[PDB]
């Protein structure tokens, strides 16, 4: 019911939008889960900060892309990558 | 604008309600930060999980209460918790 509760609820809605395959409701195996937001998160490309943050990340969906991510690995490899574009000009508008 | 797009949106105005002191944006102090989110998601209290991540994040802001926390401290700290109390049975009502 908060302001910050609510935001988590939301979360966990959505994931099932991609994950709601029904079969396996974790964020997919990790190189799945990388296309999805890399790509959702265009915007993300408007203005790369640090790439050091983004390196890393794509160091584990690479390494092992046939990996695992599910809601705490999908909400703190999404909030790391935000490192690398926190840039708040990121608007597409 | 996307659904996973709008909930990273929706976050950092939420943000500023706590953080909006004007001062410093950040999530403020770990010691802070941590008072708020773990009194604000009173539903995990509703039923820990696994007491081991939760004990490794509270490590952190005990060992240095005055470190620091932003939004990728506040996201991936605050998913971390959800670890702990992941219970999707968590629910209040």
């Amino acid at each position: 019911g908060s302001e910050l509760e609510t935001a988590m609820e939301t979360l966990i809605n959505v994931f099932h939008a991609h994950s709601g395959k029904e079969g396996d409701k974790y964020k997919l195996s990790k190189k799945e889960l990388k296309d999805l937001l890399q790509t959702e998160l265009s915007s993300f490309l408007d203005v790369q900060k640090d790439a050091d943050a983004v390196d890393k990340i794509m160091k584990e969906l690479d390494e092992n892309g046939d990996g695992e991510v599910d809601f705490q690995e999908f909400v703190v490899l999404v909030a790391a990558l935000t490192v690398a574009c926190n840039n708040f000009f990121w608007e597409n508008s």
